[PDB]
């Protein structure tokens, strides 16, 4: 139902060359820009996408010389339809650009030209680069910090006026009227595309009915987005040509190296990284500043279903140690000819990388955050969870596709490692955290105990978190453990399985906690101290449930740090309005943690009652008195029974 110039020539819009030219053409491609222009300006931690420094401006801005407008003797209906006419060709500009698998976002993984098409009969990419391109004329026309064209702000002034002089700030509002019928001319000129093709039906509501969602209309992250597509998308391509030169490595020094095509695909990678941090580091940064709370890895790996094996922690590391331990980071265990082992504690020569997880921050907060699906609200995750020494796994995990026998072969050594630095560095935290040293010990024996639990809890699926690594983790044992054939209530008991069972008589449930041991012997050696008693168990108790373990980890804690608050508050009892501006600035992010944590006590068990004590109760019994290393660990200077009173209004 559009009269809309069809098969028009808009001056100055021809076709796309940001991603290169369309061959038989060939370069010009336009790059990232995060760092200010004389041309484009202040970006303001944001990286400016090719896409958009290609964008198909037309009859509204002319290039020639500095660059001026021609809407100066403009109308209001002559400008609208010169937007329509704009947004019409970059649609066309970016459907060619695209079926022609030219633009980054339209390339295929390994199969050449094979497989890189969505449902309907549009390209790989070419409906999020309309959407894209849609928010740039909208930010163009409104006010923008960041020129996409040499002078064009000149323009956006100029609009001011016609949309002054028109029948009605009015500009915004005017966006806000006339958004519709911009929409409908990318709808219509996708309707086109069914005139071209044969027996490929098309009605323009493929890209969407309606112009770009909330989230989009930032620029900020609309471009963001953009820029996590295309590293993925580029990722996974760099994988492929990793996999195709390492598993499809010549020992040469004096031992383990690559050599060949191997370490040319993985310096490859390596490169591009070096490359693309400067613009994450960027982008993160202005991203998270502008969404407290919300994470930069979150609106990548939701999106965009090429960031799944993604973990942009550990690819984005300013760690010096891991930066050369792993110097392909994500990729590294696959660029590695070292055979993949952990090895036991009294084994001659050879010793185990304690290559440090980062170092352990007790400053740390409480996290409701990466909190698992199924409600599961109200559970609060504890710091030093936060702190898993789990990320030796995420490479490992990525070098097994085929989750065969050495999949779960080679996880299992890197458990047995990853057990290792934990413990390792756990009593490294916890006991120059300990009052007597027969105490000292004991509150590091439970840390210990607690994240032997939690990593037992993750392997077996079991866990309450899938964060930035966790949740990947979750998804590969699945894969290496269940097949489809298999529910998941099998997949469950698979892994429960591999880990509560097994040469030697050793379990894997039993080599992980050996190797527990072995870190902190390793630890306690270091100081000239002698092995705790709490540690030297061959066996530990059955893990108590998750939640119920981290609301005792929740209560220890507060009961040592409000008897430090109140206590140092009271003795300094103005100088006690600062003590009680720290005291209470503390005890309000407990009172809504106690509130959550307690209320889901009662959803589990007391509320629809059924012979559960109340959360009090329960701890009351758990914290009353002195600590053991063992399953006994938690102590108040004042049971529970003032804290309900402590943490409410």
């Amino acid at each position: 139902s559009c009269d809309l110039q069809a098969t028009n020539y808009i001056r100055g819009c021809q076709s796309k060359t940001y991603d290169g030219k369309i061959f038989p053409g060939k370069g010009g491609e336009k790059q990232w820009i995060c760092k200010d222009t004389i041309i484009h300006g202040d970006t303001n931690g944001a990286c400016i996408p090719p896409r958009t420094q290609n964008l198909c401006v037309g009859e509204l801005w002319d290039k020639s010389y500095g660059g001026r407008s021609n809407i100066k003797q403009d109308t209001k209906e002559l400008l609208k339809e010169k937007i329509k006419n704009a947004i019409h060709k970059e649609t066309e500009l970016l459907y060619e650009y695209h079926d022609t698998g030219t633009a980054i976002i339209s390339k295929n993984d390994k199969k050449g030209q094979k497989g890189k098409n969505d449902p309907n009969g549009l390209p790989k990419g070419f409906c999020h680069a309309v959407q894209r391109s849609f928010i740039d004329y909208k930010n163009m026309i409104l006010g923008t910090s960041v020129n996409i064209y040499e002078h064009i702000g000149k323009l956006q002034e100029d609009i001011k006026k016609i949309i002054e002089k028109g029948t009605p700030e009015n500009v915004n509002a005017w966006w806000k009227g006339i958004e519709r019928e911009m929409w409908d001319a990318v709808r219509c000129a996708i309707t086109k595309i069914n005139k071209k093709n044969n027996n490929g039906i098309f009605n323009g509501d493929e890209c969407g009915v309606s112009p770009p969602t909330g989230n989009d209309e930032d620029q900020s992250v609309s471009w963001f987005k953009e820029w996590g597509e295309q590293f993925c998308i580029e990722r996974l391509r760099y994988e492929q040509n990793i996999r195709e030169a390492c598993t499809i490595c010549i020992n040469s020094k004096s031992g383990d190296k690559i050599q060949g095509a191997c370490k040319r695909k993985c310096e490859k990678y390596k490169k591009y990284i070096s490359e693309k941090k400067q613009e994450w580091d960027k982008q993160k940064t202005k991203y998270e500043n502008k969404y407290v709370g919300k994470s930069a890895s979150d609106l990548l790996k939701e999106n965009y279903p090429e960031c799944i094996s993604a973990n942009f922690d550990f690819i984005f590391n300013d760690n010096i140690e891991y930066k050369t331990y792993y110097p392909y980071g994500d990729y590294s265990s696959i660029c590695s000819c070292e055979q993949v082992k952990y090895y036991k504690y009294n084994n001659a020569e050879k010793k185990n990388n304690k290559l440090l997880c980062y170092e352990k921050d007790n400053d740390m907060t409480w996290s409701k955050k990466y909190i698992k699906k199924l409600s599961l609200e109200g559970v609060y995750v504890p710091p030093r969870r936060q702190q898993l020494c789990l990320y030796e796994l995420f490479p490992i995990i990525i070098k097994n596709e085929e989750g065969m026998e050495k999949a779960k072969e080679e996880l299992l050594e890197t458990l047995q490692i990853v057990a290792e630095r934990e413990a390792y560095y756990l009593w490294k935290q916890y006991n120059p955290t300990g009052k007597g040293i027969d105490d000292a010990n004991k509150k590091a024996c439970c840390a210990i105990r607690g994240s032997f639990y939690d990593l037992e809890d993750i392997i077996k699926g079991n866990d309450l978190v899938h964060d930035e690594y966790t949740k990947y983790i979750d998804s590969k044992l699945n894969e290496i453990f269940g097949s489809s054939d298999t529910n998941d209530i099998d997949t469950k008991r698979a892994r429960t399985d591999w880990w509560e069972n097994e040469p030697d008589r050793k379990t894997i449930r039993q080599l992980v906690w050996d190797a527990m041991q072995s870190g902190v012997r390793y630890a306690v050696e270091e100081k000239n101290e002698n092995f705790p008693l709490c540690m030297g168990v061959e066996h530990i108790g059955i893990a108590k449930p998750q939640f119920i373990r981290w609301l005792e980890e929740w209560t220890n804690e507060f009961c040592e740090k409000y008897t430090k608050y109140f206590e140092d508050m009271k003795s300094k009892c103005i100088e006690c309005k600062k003590a009680c501006a720290n005291y209470a600035n503390w005890l309000n992010p407990k009172r809504i943690e106690w509130n959550g944590m307690s209320n889901y006590y009662n959803k589990i068990y007391r509320k629809s009652m059924i012979m559960a004590p109340t959360v009090i109760d329960y701890l009351n019994k758990r914290c009353h008195g002195e600590i053991n290393g063992n399953y006994i660990c938690c102590s108040c200077k004042n049971i529970g029974a003032y804290q309900t009173t402590s943490g409410t209004v």
